[PDB]
């Protein structure tokens, strides 16, 4: 079938066997293998032997560290400069602009960035020929959802760093089984590289290879493929997690009938033997892990943990909102966490767990901002920039963006149904963020047409897990800012619209906000496990209790409907304190935001309750 043997690379492949592999499959890598040029070509099989072979060769290479004082633990430090996601680097490619971004009334969209299909060709042919030069290139067979379920979805991940296998190998279902799943299906073809081909014309910081003036993440979906060039860190290069399972899967779920969103599942029981599934939708560093895997202060109360970030949702034949966990682990944010705040996590991540960017002390542990432990004497830190720290400096020992990556079997409350192929039935869905004052402690939606406006309408300061700064009140809507795959106009109708469906039992929804702060600036409310105490509410308030009070922004609850026993001190006068001042202004920057930003893709019932809320708000 060739005329020099020039295409066929059987003679590099270490593991596995290109005959094995299907027709695309095969077609995808050796297409590839020709424009990167590896060295050789790893087909994983997602094997312990393999993990432990993964783990040796980038111990050997100055990439990890072994973690001494825990059971098979492994610390990572990377380039300063590749630490988070890069939102003004993440592209979609479209056909038509408009099918991915509204267009905009004046400013530029904040939707989304949107790039043509020749604009994508130059940048792509500028990086990948020739960037795995002297590397391995790993195919990764991996599943997002539980396996052999006809609602998974399977991709191919090609990439040159076994950081990012390791990785993968716990944030999803990989290995051989897998292929034999797929056969002749259709799946992702996801293509990563660090973009530094040997041999080395730049020195690496902490030996991470990464090319940081090249990082381009982009989406093709109607390619259904996602191509990542030039970082390393989870968020580009886990290509089936934002990529895939939200921008790639919100368009999909658009197609085909569901829901792809970045919401937590959590089930939650009442002493009284009775339980239901909540989904919480949070921007990024607001509080999705803490509270998915909340110890509650409550007593006879009990909350497990279906997952963390990402929910694909769909309403099943009897009219209930089914929701699985599409993901096999957590990527969770390591400052913060400490046996007050989040103890179930102290106890996952104990073993298996790939740490990044967190400190190092001398008797092989981990630490961090926020960890709350006193070390023994003579116990030495070691921060993530590989130097040196001590408690009386500037710098921090850990980077604020510094992750965790722990399998979610190990989780102690992990939810017997978080593998069942089914999924659990949502009865309430929670919007929340970061806001300093005057959003008050908790309400709850008029109607779902009002709920989808709350969402539309969220607003949170900026945080780590971006290149944003300056901790300025932006807008989130939905929480799904930086994942949006297509128009997020039809965004709004695709949410609208379920409340069309036969029989839908649709759930009510919340507001949060734990983050209010007084005229001191500290905060008005502990939080964490006493988060249950807002969740008793809720749970009371599907039920069809008496509990709720109407003000001009929603349902809050009434006076002494909450349990503050155990606490007394609490101001409940600013935690609910509605000033009519404040949501004046609020609802012009919210009219201002989607007349610009949506325009006239924006659903008439969405300004139907801008509108009411305006009316509702000057009557004050
Ligand atoms: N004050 C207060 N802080 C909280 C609370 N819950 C979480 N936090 C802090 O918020 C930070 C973000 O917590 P996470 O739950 O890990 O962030 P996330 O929402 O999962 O963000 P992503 O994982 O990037 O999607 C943590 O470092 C916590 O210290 C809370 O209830 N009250
Ligand atoms: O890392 C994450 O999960 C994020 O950015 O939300
Ligand atoms: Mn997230
Ligand atoms: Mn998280
Ligand atoms: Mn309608």
């Amino acid at each position: 079938p060739q005329l020099h043997n020039g295409l066929d690379f059987s003679a590099k492949v270490i593991q596995g066997s290109l005959d094995s592999l299907p027709q695309e499959v095969r077609k995808f890598v050796e297409g590839n293998a020709q424009l990167c040029q590896p060295e050789y070509i790893h087909i994983c099989d997602g094997s312990e032997e393999e993990y432990g072979r993964l783990l040796a060769h980038m111990q050997e290479e100055g990439v990890i560290r072994k973690l001494k004082k825990y059971d098979n633990c492994w610390l990572a430090l990377t380039d300063p400069r590749d630490v988070a996601r890069i939102e003004s680097k993440t592209v979609i490619i479209t056909q038509e602009q408009r099918d991915t971004v509204p267009i905009p009334k004046s400013g530029q969209s904040q939707l989304g960035r949107w790039m043509s299909e020749e604009d994508f060709e130059k940048a792509f042919n500028a990086r990948f020929p020739g960037c795995m030069k002297g590397r391995t290139m790993y195919v990764i067979p991996f599943s997002m959802g539980p396996l052999g379920s006809p609602l998974a979805k399977i991709g191919i991940e090609l990439t040159d760093s076994p950081y990012v296998v390791a990785s993968m190998r716990i944030m999803t279902r990989m290995g051989t089984s897998v292929l034999e799943a797929l056969g002749d299906g259709e799946f992702i073809k996801c293509l990563h590289s660090v973009g530094c081909p040997l041999p080395l014309k730049k020195p690496l910081v902490n030996n991470w290879a990464c090319n940081p003036e090249l990082t381009l993440i982009a989406h093709l979906p109607d390619r259904r493929e996602i191509i990542s060039f030039g970082s390393g860190y989870g968020g580009n290069s886990l290509l089936g997690k934002k990529c895939f399972a939200l921008r790639i899967a919100s368009r999909l779920a658009k197609e085909e009938g569901w829901l792809a969103e970045h919401m937590l599942i959590l089930g939650i029981t009442n002493p009284e033997g009775k339980k239901k599934y909540l989904a919480a939708a949070f921007p990024s560093a607001c509080g999705k892990t803490n509270l998915a895997m909340m110890n509650p202060t409550l007593p006879g109360w009990k909350v497990e943990c279906v997952g963390d970030d990402i929910a694909w949702m769909k309403f099943d034949a009897q009219g209930n909102l089914r929701a699985i966990n599409p993901e096999n682990g957590f990527f969770g944010v390591a400052p913060g966490t400490s046996v007050k705040t989040n103890p179930n996590a102290i106890k996952t991540i104990q073993k298996n767990t790939i740490f990044t960017n967190v400190a190092e002390t001398s008797d092989g542990g981990v630490y961090w901002e926020g960890i709350d432990e006193p070390l023994a004497p003579g116990v030495t830190i070691t921060s993530w920039k590989n130097k040196e720290w001590r408690p009386q400096d500037e710098e921090p020992c850990a980077h604020p963006n510094s992750r965790f990556c722990t399998p979610a079997s190990q989780c102690p409350i992990i939810d017997p149904a978080w593998e069942s192929p089914e999924g659990v039935p949502i009865e309430g869905i929670i919007f929340g963020g970061r806001r300093p004052a005057g959003v008050p402690l908790v309400y709850e939606a008029l109607s779902w047409q009002h709920g989808v406006f709350v969402g539309a309408a969220m607003r949170s300061e900026a945080t780590a897990a971006a290149e944003h700064k300056g901790k300025v009140i932006m807008h989130d809507p939905f929480a799904m800012r930086p994942f949006f795959g297509y128009n997020f106009g039809k965004y709004l109708a695709h949410w609208l619209s379920m409340a069309h469906r036969p029989a839908a039992k649709l759930p009510k929804i919340f507001h949060v906000n734990w983050f209010r702060k007084d005229k001191n600036g500290k905060f008005l409310w502990p939080g964490f496990g006493e988060n249950s105490r807002v969740l008793e509410w809720m749970f009371g308030r599907i039920e069809g209790e008496d509990s709720a009070k109407l003000t001009p922004i929603g349902y809050v609850p009434k006076e002494d409907a909450l349990n503050l026993k155990g606490l007394g001190d609490v101001n409940v006068e600013e935690l609910f304190g509605i000033s009519k001042e404040f949501w004046e202004k609020e609802v012009e920057e919210i009219d201002k935001y989607l007349e610009d930003q949506v325009n006239a893709d924006l659903p008439y019932e969405i300004e139907r309750e801008l509108r009411a809320l305006k009316q509702r708000i000057s009557q004050m």
